[PDB]
């Protein structure tokens, strides 16, 4: 679970509204990272989180893939993308609710992205992905 009153990220979670990602997955060609659209594209499967403190693991699986991501909120980690380009991505709290993932190719130009996850008072779980100036959201809400 949490620390204190910030809320628990832990549960299976349903996509229940989409924008905005064709247009996204257009825009970042092969930019693109497997790291974060691979436990986020395939709207079927729940999307299975367990939060240990600043410890995630995020999980989806059907009957031909399954895909796990972990990380830790404050510690750096690489991701690559679809072409093999190296990026250095951190997760920080933005807010009581709010986590947010700045994402740095390691050499050479690209568009700015990032990624945020945001638990909302009425229980919905949003997901943000941007690329420079495009804003995709997927609303979430417990299985």
């Amino acid at each position: 679970g949490p620390l204190g009153s910030m809320p628990n990220f832990s549960g299976n979670w349903k996509i229940i509204r989409s924008e905005n990602f064709e247009e996204l997955l257009k825009v970042l060609g092969v930019n693109v990272m497997l790291d974060d659209i691979a436990v986020a594209a395939a709207s079927k499967p729940a999307v299975e989180i367990k939060q240990e403190g600043d410890t995630f693991y995020i999980k989806t699986s059907t009957t031909v893939r399954t895909t796990e991501i972990n990380f830790k909120v404050g510690e750096e980690f690489e991701e690559q993308t679809v072409d093999g380009r190296p990026c250095k991505s951190l997760v920080k709290w933005e807010s009581e609710n709010k986590m947010v993932c700045e994402q740095k190719l390691l050499k050479g130009e690209g568009p700015k992205t990032s990624w945020t996850r945001e638990l909302t008072n009425d229980g919905e779980l949003i997901l943000t992905m941007t690329a420079d100036d495009v804003v995709c959201t997927r609303v979430y809400v417990r299985e």
